[PDB]
């Protein structure tokens, strides 16, 4: 009766990084803990990270402290520590093929999820928890966009996919969608407009 879910939100570590768009995983990631009364003092594989359950299911919540494109040396063999099957390991990240503030559930672009992908032996059957937060423009590249901080309406936004995210956990570990994760994915685009 062993099987833990490990619940790892990418980011880069430091005040330097701090409310960057970039960081949206690691806000969800400190929104569960807070939450679920997780604390994640706890330093190994090169990673912060705390133990609890969600109800009934016992979890581990991450925050890799290698940086986000590296993201898999953490991952990899932290999953591999504390027994954690693939179809456990729940990925939450920034992404920006989605406009500001629609999350997306998928069980099957970005560095750090191809890094993550890459030390679980390229597998990529694991969920994933996408939050999106737009297209950048095109001057100083999409790369200063992701070390910016978000606009107080962009906030607004994020603050409610927080609060929605930490549900959508919630349901996929404990709950059950009860839709197929694909009526949860057409909510929160409708939900965009509105």
């Amino acid at each position: 009766e062993y099987t833990p879910w490990l619940i790892a939100g990418l980011g880069n570590p430091g005040n330097k990084y701090y409310g960057t768009r970039h960081n949206v995983g690691f806000e969800m990631v400190d929104r569960i803990a807070a939450e679920e009364g997780i604390t994640m003092n706890t330093n190994q594989f090169k990673s912060l990270l705390g133990t609890g359950s969600i109800g009934e299911v016992p979890v581990l919540v991450v925050k890799p402290q290698s940086y986000m494109n590296y993201s898999g040396e953490a991952i990899g063999p932290l999953a591999a520590y504390y027994q954690v099957p693939l179809r456990h390991i729940l990925l939450i990240y920034d992404d920006t093929s989605l406009p500001n503030g629609v999350l997306r559930l998928q069980k099957k672009r970005h560095n750090g999820l191809q890094n993550v992908i890459e030390h679980l032996d390229g597998r990529r059957e694991f969920p994933r928890l996408s939050i999106g937060i737009g297209s950048p423009p095109g001057k100083m590249d999409p790369r200063a966009f992701l070390l910016q901080k978000f606009s107080s309406e962009e906030r607004v936004q994020i603050d409610t996919a927080l609060e929605q995210g930490v549900d959508a956990v919630r349901t996929l570990v404990l709950k059950g969608f009860s839709g197929s994760t694909e009526r949860f994915n057409l909510v929160q685009k409708l939900e965009h407009h509105h």
